[PDB]
DNA sequence: GCGTCTCGAATCTGATGCGTAACTTGGATGCTTCGTGCGT
């Protein structure tokens, strides 16, 4: 895939809705997924309504929405893709911690989109940049766009295991929060501050926010075993 | 019209108890769409 809207016609294969206008002016980017809207394509003027609180993430002021985004803005699409991973084969659910560990330790090779919501249901279909290479995974968490490097996650897990190797009571070296909301998120704990070497402390302080978020779901006393997430595109298509 | 001597001294100089108790020891929110109907 190339664009967030490309997930529709490639893994959902949903035909465009009826009654959509046809573009007849100089091409302009979509207001959601930044896809160009060329002459002869199907679009619709923006009618997001007063309850749309994602104006800051709009690609442009074209006020035009391509049919793929019009599909992606349906309630069944927003709810189904709350904790989704959209790859070529299908849409997978990464809600469970084991799924997150598998994704951030053994990512799929193909381009994919990573979905995650910080509340009941949020606009995430059209805000996630594509992950071209598995070594640089871009994850959209609520209003935060994260960059996760699997090698950094593996190195941090190795550091935590080596620091907790001797002590019988397991204790995390770095303070992390699943919601990425705590005031101490990403800061070293007392055990990390006074039981780790200078190189390990410098590495743990110099990780990206996305890596902290991922370790908040992976790094624990009993590391979850990675497992393949289930196929979810069937459920979303049936509910639509 | 003073007048001067003497113009202190020893010793005690604190003891004893009490010298905390019970209860609170958080709570709530931070999402949009969709259908149906008002409605100004
Ligand atoms: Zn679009």
């Amino acid at each position: 895939m190339r664009y967030p809207s490309d997930v529709v016609d490639q893994v959902f294969k949903l035909p465009p809705d009826k009654g959509l206008l046809t573009w007849d002016n100089d091409p302009v980017a979509c207001s959601h997924c930044a896809r160009p809207i060329e002459k002869g394509d199907l679009y619709s003027p923006s009618s997001v309504g007063a309850f749309f609180s994602d104006t800051r993430n709009l690609a442009s002021t074209s006020r035009s929405i391509c049919w793929r985004c019009l599909i992606l803005r349906k309630k069944q699409m927003l709810n189904g893709l709350s904790y989704a991973l959209i790859t070529q084969d299908g849409v997978f659910q990464i809600s469970k911690d084991t799924n997150k560990a598998w994704l951030f330790t053994t990512p799929p090779p193909a381009p994919f989109f990573v979905m995650h919501s910080s509340s009941t249901m949020q606009h995430l279909c059209w805000r996630t940049p594509v992950t071209l290479d598995n070594r640089l995974i871009k994850v959209r968490y609520g209003n935060n766009l994260f960059v996760v490097r699997p090698e950094a996650i593996r190195e941090a897990l190795e550091i935590a295991d080596r620091m907790n190797e001797g002590q019988k009571k397991w204790q995390a070296p770095i303070f992390l929060d699943r919601k990425a909301a705590d005031s101490g998120h990403g800061a070293l704990t007392k055990a990390g501050r006074e039981h780790l070497s200078a190189a390990d402390q410098e590495f743990l302080l110099n990780i990206t926010p996305g890596e902290r978020w991922a370790l908040a779901y992976i790094m624990h006393s009993k590391r979850p075993q990675p497992e393949e997430p289930e196929c979810i595109t069937s459920k979303i298509l049936e509910k639509l």
